[PDB]
């Protein structure tokens, strides 16, 4: 019924590095990602109350969103790009689960899919 908290973003205990993967993947993909025009559901935390899907967090066990993503690369919550790069498949894969095949907010996520991947394709080095 009720939304869970959103994904945490910052943790002071966890030690931090600045990479040029992980700057690329701020300053580049998720930059390139948020001016999509379909990007605006992924935005933030899905709001099954206010979307009016009450199954969503039954269904979904592991949510993930790019608001979340920038915080955690602002705050330097990953140590990899790697796991960045895992919450950006985690965001497409939920809807992937959650929606029919075919649906418009799945073809919406498929096409941010493209476009990231094209984005990944191009990591830098190192
Ligand atoms: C009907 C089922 O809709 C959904 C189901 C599941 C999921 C997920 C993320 O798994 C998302 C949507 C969804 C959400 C939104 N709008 C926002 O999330 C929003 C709006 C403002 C702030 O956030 C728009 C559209 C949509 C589809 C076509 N158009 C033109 N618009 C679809």
């Amino acid at each position: 019924s009720m939304n869970p908290p959103p994904p945490e973003t910052s943790n002071p205990n966890k030690p931090k590095r600045q990479t040029n993967q992980l700057q690329y993947l701020l300053r580049v993909v998720l930059k390139t990602l948020w001016k999509h025009q379909f990007a605006w559901p992924f935005q933030q935390p899905v709001d099954a109350v206010k979307l009016n899907l009450p199954d969503y967090y039954k269904i979904i066990k592991t949510p993930m969103d790019m608001g979340t993503i920038k915080k955690r690369l602002e705050n330097n919550y990953y140590w990899n790009a790697q796991e960045c790069i895992q919450d950006f498949n985690t965001m497409f894969t939920n809807c992937y689960i959650y929606n029919k095949p075919g649906d418009d907010i799945v073809l919406m996520a498929e096409a941010l899919e493209k476009l990231f991947l094209q984005k990944i394709n191009e990591l830098p080095t190192e």
